[PDB]
């Protein structure tokens, strides 16, 4: 059997997704493709998607960056026979079986609740997010929002990098200068949080411009412990690679329906949906010694 | 790869069990051993059980008659690594791994519910079970118990026949005897309902006892197709069985912890428990032709 995954971007974040994935496969004795575009790409997910397709794999897991784009070559794919589920960032219209990944709204909501508590309730803040097309990044925005909406505190801008570093950290540089009066950053993607950290870091303004961001990466982990990022809510992409191989390799052995009989069911408008949820670890400076030591305990560790 | 099975009796009900068991193990390559003592007999399932672990099995998925006489057993194959799990039938402390079945506590309350509506909140009833030990008949029973409480109807027998069909016949039959005024019949068992039914049909009160019972064998069937049984709680004990054998065959290949966190989990008395709730289906006469094409479509017909 082959089983194929598409990410969004070459960040580590989706290495550490492809190391769930090549563990799965190698675990369970099946073969996997797996494809990250340089950065946001969905002309090139696409492609991808439909070569996978053509090659016949027995199972594909899509995080798309345009849910909504996707649809119609993921109803083709199922036409062919060919499972399909939905990791990191959902399409809930295109037919997927299963969504594995975080709960992005709720994510959003605490990372909202955090920084509501960062800033006293008031102040400015600068959101940087590598997409705006993609599900997770609006869920996470959408949840912020609602959290900070009982206070006083005002988002002054939403930067869009495509998941590009340079791309990043020169529209957070550039953020920091139209907005002299700062109070803080929120990183919703991998390469958000450290870019901001390395802006604010550059200007000299670790503790007076706050950052929560997602993400436990080297890079970010560093900054965490530099003080220059107060908190990150950590995902566990390994386990949403592992995950969605694991269920697509089910659903091909034991068929789709016995095997969403034993996964989580949620209800979404009176419907029921399939949803595995990978948790996050709220990652801050006072705690992050006891993440690093929960995370090589669980099995993947550093 | 070798998996071991445990049921409680030869009733159809299990048979229904073995054929998913045997399908399941088909599918996925694996060879599965299956038991059930004639009647409930505690002592032949763990002595079953001691000779699974000595046999070195690679997974063992047992419904025991008692929750507290396994915990020992049980502990000791999972020291000797062999991952166990229950269905039909729960024992939370013995340290399995996973619960897989009917959410017995929550049927019985609906069933409670179901009678307390056909008899006005009112009547004389008397409640036939096969197991006074066993986790799933407490459950069912404490529900019933539980959703009729603030009525006036009263309960004036629990009569157990130790799964043993004559003795569920004769019980009946010597509580109708002994209350000819009597009001309903609660079957908590398969052999339970087809029993009160032969009962009633002969004692010429079709209609005027009521019936409310599980599991939708033939018999049970055939009775609520005759208005003797006005409604049944169905289970799955194919997706029991079925089930069983994957997530064991799971933990085998990609760990106990990676399967876990592939299910629904649930949190009790504050620690993380996993269960898979293969659901229930509320079948009556009204019905009953609905249920039968639904199960036509899932797979499992007749
Ligand atoms: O930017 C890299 C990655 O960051 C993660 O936080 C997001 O969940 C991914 O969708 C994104 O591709
Ligand atoms: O008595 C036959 C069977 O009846 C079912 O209702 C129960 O779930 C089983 O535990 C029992 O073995």
């Amino acid at each position: 059997l082959t089983i194929g995954v598409i990410g969004k971007s070459v960040h580590p974040y989706w290495s550490q997704v492809e190391q769930g994935v090549k563990a799965a496969g190698k675990a369970l004795g099946v073969d996997t493709k797996f494809f990250v575009p340089q950065k946001e790409d969905i002309n090139a997910q696409l492609q991808m998607l439909e070569s996978f397709i053509a090659e016949g794999v027995n199972g594909i897991a899509i995080a798309p960056s345009d849910p909504t784009a996707v649809i119609p070559t993921i109803k083709k794919a199922l036409e062919m026979g060919i499972p399909v589920v939905t990791l990191d960032t959902d399409s809930p219209d295109s037919g997927r079986y299963v969504y594995i990944g975080t709960d992005n709204y709720q994510a959003g909501y605490t990372a909202g609740l955090i920084m509501k508590e960062l800033l006293g309730g008031k102040g400015k803040v600068v959101i940087g997010t590598g997409s705006l097309t993609a599900m997770n990044s609006l869920q996470r925005i959408q949840g912020f929002k609602d959290a900070i909406k009982d206070s006083e505190i005002e988002i002054v801008d939403i930067l869009n990098d495509e998941e590009d570093g340079a791309r990043a950290v020169s529209l957070a540089e550039a953020a920091l200068n139209a907005h002299p009066d700062l109070d803080a950053f929120f990183g919703v993607y991998a390469y958000n949080g450290p870019a901001q950290a390395l802006v604010v870091k550059n200007a000299g303004k670790v503790g007076k411009v706050k950052i929560v961001c997602f993400d436990t990466t080297p890079d970010i982990l560093q900054y965490v412990k530099e003080g220059v990022i107060q908190a990150t809510m950590g995902q566990r992409p390994y386990m949403m690679g592992y995950l969605s191989v694991t269920v697509l390799y089910l659903m091909n052995k034991i068929g789709v329906q016995n095997t969403l009989m034993m996964l989580p069911k949620v209800k979404v408008d009176g419907k029921v949906d399939y949803v595995i949820d990978t948790g996050v670890d709220v990652v801050t400076p006072e705690n992050l010694d006891e993440y690093l030591k929960k995370m090589e305990e669980l099995g993947i560790p550093i």
